[PDB]
């Protein structure tokens, strides 16, 4: 099963400047508790964003080019990248835009967490189309002392 995780601004948002320039310590807990234990498949660009290997996930990083760091695998397609990840229950792909729309087609479940937060950016979130998705889960929280923004996680599992 593939799965996509990702947050969002308002209108899709997802970066600006291969940066996330908000700070949400309780979506990066909710995405450290989903992903742990689990391949994650990331884009060379979400790859130099990070900037480091996630620890306890096995880090799966898309390019054209050769790889320049042998604590992640590094593969030159979607295929390869899924059978790289050998026989596990859950892969997720955790971006960024370009890897999101390819993967998308072949997903069955989205981590998604809406953000009120009108960021500026250059990289979307696919258009995805609504009725093919239905929400199984939904957690919505205020914002606090730790996060400025009021944010919503949402399951949603392919029909
Ligand atoms: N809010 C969120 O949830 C979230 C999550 C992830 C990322 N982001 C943001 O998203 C932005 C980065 O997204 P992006 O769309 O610019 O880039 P990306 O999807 O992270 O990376 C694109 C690169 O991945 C490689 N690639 C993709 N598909 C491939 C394929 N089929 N075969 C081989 N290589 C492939 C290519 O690398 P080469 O050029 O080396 O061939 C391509 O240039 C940043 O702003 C980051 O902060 C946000
Ligand atoms: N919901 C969601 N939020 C994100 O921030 C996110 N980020 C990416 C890509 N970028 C990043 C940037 C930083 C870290 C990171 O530092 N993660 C730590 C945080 C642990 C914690 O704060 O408790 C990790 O071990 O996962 C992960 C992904 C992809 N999907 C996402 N999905
Ligand atoms: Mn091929
Ligand atoms: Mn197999
Ligand atoms: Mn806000």
């Amino acid at each position: 099963m593939i799965s996509l995780i990702a947050a969002l601004a308002v209108d899709r948002v997802i970066g600006m400047e291969n940066a996330m320039p908000w700070n949400l310590p309780a979506d990066l807990a909710w995405f450290k508790r989903n992903t742990l234990n689990k391949p994650v498949i990331m884009g060379r660009h979400t790859w130099e964003s990070i900037g480091r290997p996630l620890p306890g996930r096995k880090n799966i990083i898309l390019s054209s080019q050769p790889g320049t760091d042998d604590r992640v695998t590094w593969v030159k397609s979607v295929d390869e990248a899924i059978a790289a990840c050998g026989d596990v229950p859950e892969i997720m792909v955790i971006g960024g835009g370009r890897v999101y729309e390819q993967f998308l087609p072949k997903a069955q479940k989205l981590y998604l967490t809406h953000i009120d937060a009108e960021v500026e950016g250059d990289t979307h979130f696919p258009d995805y189309e609504p009725d093919d998705w239905e929400s199984v889960f939904s957690e919505f929280h205020d914002a606090d002392a730790q996060n400025s923004h009021s944010y919503c996680f949402e399951i949603l599992e392919r029909r």
